[PDB]
């Protein structure tokens, strides 16, 4: 039968949610998968463990790449093996692999905005926390956020970062409310943000004045969305990363690579034809909280808080 690899970044429970989503789909199209990660970022155990897939003989790779640009050797060898790649999670657009499947980030950063614009009415005053201003998925997130906002009277006052600090994050949270009083609102990129944000606010006395949009699903974060201080906090989708990736692989051994490209999403990218698989976002909010914390147990997902 078929033996599929999958190559995470880290032990991490969003990488065990990967996991999953790349069993369910084994079961299911009845192939076996063998997914790695090492215990903590690490592109040389990573590199390692292609060259075992290849030397195994998979029959399909899947990895999301520590070193974007280190692994592209590999991929090219796994290639010339008659060995399909694809990319999950993080991209090495160089690389030689077939397709990409992971958070379309301008995308996801616009649903933030669509959000917000709609929690604020199309008027206010917003500051955003973030915690890179070089990163791709930072400045897509926000790229995102402005363009879905543009249209309206809704003004971003403030961009603070916090250089991937959250004591920082806090700090620059509490800056923007003593700075601006008529504050309406807190974006926040990462995933460190919206809690920071949601501890300024709640300290500050301000939960419902203003309000809070943000990034992933983690306990903290479904903690403050169950409390009502944060309203929406975009949810990426792991599971269906590893999902997707078996099946496109597996696709690609079925019916051959040409035949599953055509079915999938097509990008140009410098007159150069490629395939993207957004794997989108959900959007949590006190409301359908209840909703989203059933679909994750029935994914056999856990949520701690």
């Amino acid at each position: 039968m078929l033996t599929i690899g999958v190559i995470g970044k880290s032990v991490h429970p969003y990488w065990s949610q990967v996991e999953q989503g790349v069993k369910a789909a084994g079961k299911a199209l009845g192939v076996d998968t063998k997914f790695f990660v090492p215990q903590k970022c690490d592109i040389n155990a990573q590199l390692q463990m292609l060259e075992s897939f290849i030397a195994e003989g998979v029959n399909g790779i899947a990895i999301a790449p520590s070193d974007p640009t280190a692994v592209i050797p590999t991929i090219k060898k796994a290639l010339e093996m008659g060995i399909p790649v694809v990319t999950l999670d993080t991209d090495s657009p160089d690389s030689g692999r077939y397709v990409y499947i992971g958070t379309d980030n301008y995308q996801a950063g616009y649903t933030a905005g669509l959000i917000m614009k709609e929690l604020l009415g199309g008027k206010g005053k917003v500051v955003i926390g973030t915690g890179s201003l070089t990163a791709m998925n930072s400045l897509q997130r926000i790229q995102g956020f402005k363009d879905a906002i543009k249209d309206s009277e809704i003004e971003i006052v403030d961009i603070l970062n916090d250089c991937e600090d959250g004591a920082r994050a806090v700090s620059l949270a509490e800056a923007a409310l003593n700075a601006h009083p008529d504050l309406d609102a807190f974006f926040g990129v990462y995933a460190y943000n919206g809690p920071a944000q949601a501890l300024v606010v709640k300290n500050a006395g301000k939960v419902g004045k203003v309000k809070i949009v943000c990034f992933d699903t983690t306990p903290d974060i479904l903690q403050y969305v169950k409390e009502g201080v944060i309203q929406a906090t975009m949810g990426q989708r792991p599971y269906m990363m590893g999902y997707l990736s078996v099946t496109v692989l597996y696709l690609m051994n079925k019916i051959g690579v040409q035949n599953t490209l055509m079915m999938l999403p097509k990008v140009k990218v410098d007159g150069k034809v490629d395939y993207v698989i957004d794997t989108g976002v959900d959007v949590v909010t006190p409301e359908n909280l209840d909703e989203y914390l059933k679909k994750m147990e029935e994914l056999g997902i856990p949520i701690k808080f």
